[PDB]
């Protein structure tokens, strides 16, 4: 029953790409850019959210360490402690941990609950990707060919499944008989196919796409 294709962009559900520059906040972006994408569904209106926010405000109660890291996951669970999170244009990204500025005024988005997906599933993952929306995820970027992808399908034999970074799944298909996870990254537009990546799907959870995805919803 489940398209052979998925691109959530088509659909108006993925806001522009974010540049995360030097401050190791991809959980952040992950997390926003999943909720981002509820968001659209549920309001018909597509508005970039905070990552500054789950940065300044999703810290120690949540696991988390902002630019030195954190869980998509538990961002998510602050958002919904939090009963919401500021939209980018409020909150602006600044590539630092700041003090926690949370005003409720300017909350674009809410949080109910978040659903993490089994361990290493790729049809599920695909089940997901298709019927609820993007799905965050981490991903093994470590290996050197990661930073210099340009185009094609991302294979790399010394991909492993421990994860390092996180993304978001916004679709998913098969380009000239390989299949892929379309990716939206946070390293700014220069990187990849305008912020994307196609990597590998159906390839033995290839760098760990489908180890630990989660999405939220509103
Ligand atoms: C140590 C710096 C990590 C930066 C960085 C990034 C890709 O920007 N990063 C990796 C992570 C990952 C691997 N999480 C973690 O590394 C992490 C770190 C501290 C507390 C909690 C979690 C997630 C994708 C699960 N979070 N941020």
């Amino acid at each position: 029953i489940l398209p052979d294709s998925v691109d959530w962009r088509e659909k108006g559900c993925v806001t522009e790409v974010k540049y995360q520059g030097s401050c190791g906040a991809c959980w952040a972006f992950s997390a926003v850019g999943a909720l981002e994408a509820q968001l659209k569904l549920k309001t018909g209106k597509l508005v970039s959210l905070s990552a500054q926010n789950l940065v300044d405000c999703s810290t120690e109660k949540y696991g988390n360490k902002g630019c030195n890291g954190g869980f998509m996951t538990t961002a998510f669970q602050y958002i919904i402690d939090n009963k919401g999170i500021d939209s980018d244009a409020s909150y602006p990204y600044k590539a630092m941990d700041q003090k926690c500025q949370y005003d409720s005024k300017y909350r674009a988005a809410t949080c109910s609950k978040y659903t993490e997906l089994p361990y290493g599933r790729e049809d599920v993952l695909k089940e997901a990707v298709a019927n609820k929306g993007p799905v965050s995820v981490g991903v093994d970027a470590r290996h050197p060919s990661f930073f210099l992808y340009r185009s094609g399908v991302y294979y790399e034999p010394s991909c492993t499944q421990n994860v390092n970074h996180g993304v978001l799944v916004v679709g998913y298909g098969d380009l000239n008989g390989k299949e892929y996870w379309l990716v939206k990254n946070s390293w700014g537009h220069n990187f990849g196919e305008e912020g994307y990546i196609r990597m590998a799907r159906n390839k033995g959870n290839h760098c760990g796409i489908a180890s630990f995805p989660s999405y939220p919803e509103i």
